């Protein structure tokens, strides 16, 4: 049809006018450049005139359209100007033009054409032919671009002169074009071979046939009086070579120039006619893809203040949701749960039993006051466990912001950031001044009609799961732990799947060994043995965090740490009991008081704050440059694929 | 001894000096007047010269001194000054000093001399007379004042022309000296008595003798050329009418001025010799007495800022002691725990069950969100109570400075009251709002790990005593009720000696009654009956107040206040466990949270002010004008005594 050929002009022309031309399945031919060559002799004898650039050079993609027209001359695309009447013009343009968006190459093409009354009606895409190197790797994968288009047709062309086993053309269409779907290939420069390197077979298409077949050509190097060649004599020489050879003079009607320019033609056009509906389909459904991102931008203008205000009620409103929501869903719902209940080993550790603690009851002695001077000092100690607590909070929580202030701005996420990660800062100040107060309260009075007894009164849910190496099994790699509430067992494979043991959590205390690794172990109360044959279990963990942090998730367990176990024995005897009564109360609270206390102030502060005070003081005080990028590309991409289609037709 | 009654003397004049001469205990001679008299005459016969004020007047005690001389003349202390020769200007002087301390009466004496070579040796303290009645009623505790004195001789002076059987004279006599130990008794007058009314006897002295004996002498009102009378007409007139007389010219010797005035002088030495011992000793035990309040003047001298110095470590530093004191000694020491220990009485009452409660089950239906809503609302009501607590312990606190602020000077206490009262006040704030934080942190958190069970779970000591008027018993007078932690009874005499019964605190509960009396019960949940054959115990009080402090010193006694006791059934019935969880725990908190919080902020922020801000604040920023009148009074006291036994020698 003679509007098919004329037809994807237009296409090109629109699509290459904003650059992004490899990625739209466009049909064309796609002309591959190998070795020696030279396959631009090709080109300029299809016209009769030399103007691609002088030399190996090959440039930058290149979509040559050879319009027939009755005169000749040529127009590129980006002056929109003037009509080229002197070749050589083009030659100079071209190469300049090559230089501006560029030794250099660049996938955004030229998108040439040309009218005259010589050129057979084709249009002819060129690509940089190989050479022989860094270069040739960054060239290769855009001609692989090219080629891999499921409707890209490569005009392999491959120099005779050489071996045809190993030619550039050839060998790079075998990879993307296994078969002759695409791949037609055309042999020049016979005079090349040596006298008896001619192979006609290859002609004849073995070894081997494309499906589009093989053609001769021969560029007469012969020049005009000017320095461009002249057409005749380059012409009849074709038809002269040809008819006065054996082994192609009955090849000659289909070797030379003048059949390749019909053969291109009548072999593109029967290609556009059977993929334009492919194109049609394919072309509408990357056109729709764009709309579902058009529909996101609401208004498609910039600027509206609205979108702003629409922005603030979602974008910093569904802030407020999205945290009740983080908070209660490791995630901050149990990082956070775990720290409250965690917490009262914290206390434990910093606390302590025997001598020390008996030392301190020499000290009184040298009851009731005695009793002042233990817990007053006790309760002293309770400071260093709370505080630590506080800051864990701040911890999980800080940075928990940053767990959802990524789901784009960079004004608007770091604004939120520093609004409210400093605001926990000034409130972890409140919050720690009103923990030292109620610890202060203790040493004020402690009550003794409180539910304790006066003095001289006597005489499923799993964990925790993770990896820790055992330890001197000497016969010690690390195994799957996933100790509960209820037993504690030991796996192979985080899959849990191959149990290796199960120690009952009954019976059972955790001491640490020595203190460069940090080890501790666990024994039977009862059992001499622990598990199996051994006296205890010991587990190597690499940080001390990690031992703090399953030593606290082994109290919850029922795993407490081990604590050893004149007339001073009747004297320490009631004391004894004295200090467990109390600090045990004491203690009931605090784990109690603290939790409750953090969450009016830390979270309820931070809660309330962000949930209204925020969004005032963003009141009080975009791109995405890369992003900004895309939508312009969007934006051109729609006003361009659009007059794709629109001049597509319809089912043609 | 011709020094005895010189002596005297010498005392009257140096105490005089200072007025304070009626508590001096000092021999001298009472003179009493008793109705028409006139007892004046008397005294003028002694020197022949009429002085004392004319007519009745009777002035104020005045002290007469005779002292013989060889002139006669006369001078007053007040003078200090001229020597009166003129007689006629002493009555002048008299009169116009005595309405100077003065229609009035002053026990200040006179204490005037004069000498004389008419006037025998004596002095004589002349008092005003009877008359014929509030001014009488004045006059007579003055009187008694005098003739009270162990030491002080009154020379009753009657007039026989009326009957004797009542005479002012000897009659208020025999009030303070029923026998003649210093009364002796002078009789004037007799020509007034009727042609027969002569009574012999009683100078006889019958009806009824006077250890000291009776008297008879009469005044001739003749008048010479001058006004003033004249001596020898008197005189020799009484020898007269006695020697010519029947039943007087045998005690005519013992007749007359004469006479009296030799029997007053060996009479009034007599005293002075004997007494004087007495008077050394009485005189020098009054002496130290004073000493021993000059001492606690350590410098007797006025002013040195030591000395305020030394208050300010002992008048503000001790009432620090004073105070830790008094908290720990109802005193401030119970009065105090008794409101930490009492208080959860308050929460109680400021807390509902029933259908008040269950109403709310049916508003949060309409699990965990539901009991979110209970407590949260339930802890909300804890307020009322809490508030209440503060404001009680300020009371018993406030007023406690008090208790130990008048232990004088009016700058000094009224400061402290202001520097320690305002303090409370300003910290009564900083408490209160420590204690909404500590409440406003449950409606926060109300962790369920706690000791609590989750949800779905299932499905001799003397408390008090007083009075209280029992109810209605028919036949309903109070009872001393002693209701203990362990068994209450109540007896009938605050003694406690006569047990009126003794109920079992076991299996009792106290509800009220109607609610203008406030009345109570209290009734047995297993016996039908509370105390005999009663279905229970109505106790009645006088305010609310006792039954609001009875109640609570109930429920510590174990007497709890009585409480009654489509699938809504099964749903409440998990519910029910779950406020009671939560609710039990929270209590156990605040009901230990709360003193301990007070202790720390009133008291200690108190205890430690008190102790040294104090001091620095009064250092920042006396008479007892009543009682430096009597420092005055014991300034004087001592110089004036001093000079008082420095005179009288020593064992003469």
């Amino acid at each position: 049809m003679e509007d098919l050929i004329p037809l994807v002009n237009r296409l090109q022309d629109a699509f290459s006018a904003i650059g992004q031309n490899a990625d739209l399945d466009l049909p064309q031919i796609a002309v591959v450049g190998g070795q020696s060559a030279g396959k631009s002799s090709v080109l300029e004898n299809f016209v009769g005139r030399d103007f691609l650039p002088r030399g190996s050079g090959t440039r930058r993609p290149l979509v040559l359209q050879l319009v027939n027209a009755t005169t000749e001359y040529a127009e590129f695309l980006h002056c929109k100007g003037k009509k080229f009447t002197d070749f050589e013009e083009v030659r100079l343009e071209i190469e300049a033009e090559t230089d501006r968006v560029t030794k250099g190459i660049s996938p955004v093409p030229i998108n040439l054409r040309v009218y005259s009354p010589h050129v057979l009606n084709l249009t002819l895409v060129d690509l940089p032919g190989m050479t022989k190197p860094d270069i040739e790797f960054q060239i290769r994968d855009m001609l692989m671009q090219f080629v891999t288009k499921e409707n890209c047709l490569i005009l392999a062309v491959s120099p005779a002169n050489s071996d045809l086993a190993n030619s550039d053309a050839l060998k790079v269409a075998k990879e993307v074009d296994p078969q002759g779907q695409r791949t037609i290939g055309v042999i020049t420069k016979l005079d090349l071979m040596d006298e008896g390197t001619d192979a006609r077979d290859v002609l004849e298409n073995k070894l081997l046939p494309l499906r589009r077949g093989y053609i001769g050509v021969v560029n007469r190097s012969q020049k005009d009086i000017d320095g461009k060649k002249d057409i005749t004599a380059a012409l009849a020489a074709e038809r002269k070579f040809f008819l006065s050879h054996p082994s192609y003079r009955h090849l000659a009607d289909r070797m030379g120039t003048p059949y390749l320019q019909k053969v291109l033609n009548q072999q593109l056009t029967n290609h556009i006619r059977d993929t334009l509906p492919g194109l049609r389909n394919k072309l509408q459904s990357q056109l729709l893809s764009i709309e579902k991102e058009v529909e996101e931008y609401k208004n498609f203008r910039p600027d509206d203040p609205a979108r702003k205000t629409k922005a603030l009620l979602q974008m910093v409103q569904q802030f407020a949701v999205d945290f009740e929501k983080r908070i209660e869903g490791s995630g901050g719902a149990r990082i956070n749960r775990i720290f409250h209940e965690r917490f009262p080993f914290e206390l434990v550790k910093m606390e302590f039993d025997e001598k020390e603690l008996r030392r301190e009851i020499s000290y009184a002695i040298k009851p009731d006051m005695a009793f002042e001077t233990i817990v007053k000092k006790q309760v002293k100690k309770i400071r260093e466990p709370c505080l630590k607590c506080v800051d864990m909070v701040i911890s999980e929580l800080i940075s928990t912001v940053r767990q959802c202030t990524k789901k784009q701005y960079p004004r608007l996420r770091e604004e939120m950031e520093r609004i409210v990660t400093t605001h926990i800062r000034e409130r972890e100040g409140r919050t720690k001044e009103q923990v030292m107060l109620l610890i202060d309260i203790e040493l004020a009075y402690m009550n003794t009609n409180h539910e304790d007894f006066i003095g001289f009164a006597n005489a499923i849910l799993v964990i925790r799961k993770g990896w820790l190496t055992i330890n001197n099994i000497g016969i010690s790699k690390e195994y799957w732990f996933v100790l509960t509430a209820e037993n504690l067992s030991w796996y192979k494979d985080d899959e849990e799947k191959e149990k290796e043991y199960m120690l009952s959590v009954d019976n059972l205390k955790l001491r640490d060994v020595e203190k460069s690794k940090h080890i501790f172990a666990l024994f039977n109360t009862e059992q001499r043995n622990v598990y199996k044959d051994y006296r205890q279990l010991e587990l190597a963990c690499e940080t001390q965090e990690e031992v703090d942090s399953w030593k606290a998730s082994f109290l919850r367990a029922g795993v407490y740490p081990e604590r050893v176990g004149p007339q001073l024995e009747r004297q320490v005897e009631t004391i004894r009991n004295l200090v467990d009564s109390y600090m045990a109360i004491v203690n009931k609270t605090v784990r109690d008081l603290m939790p409750k206390t953090i969450m009016h102030l830390m979270i309820n502060n931070t809660k309330e704050f962000i949930f209204s005070e925020l969004l005032a003081n963003l009141y009080s005080c975009e791109e995405s440059a890369e992003q900004a990028q895309r939508r312009d590309e969007m934006l051109r991409m729609y006003h361009a694929l659009k007059e794709a289609l629109s001049i597509i037709g319809d089912i043609n």
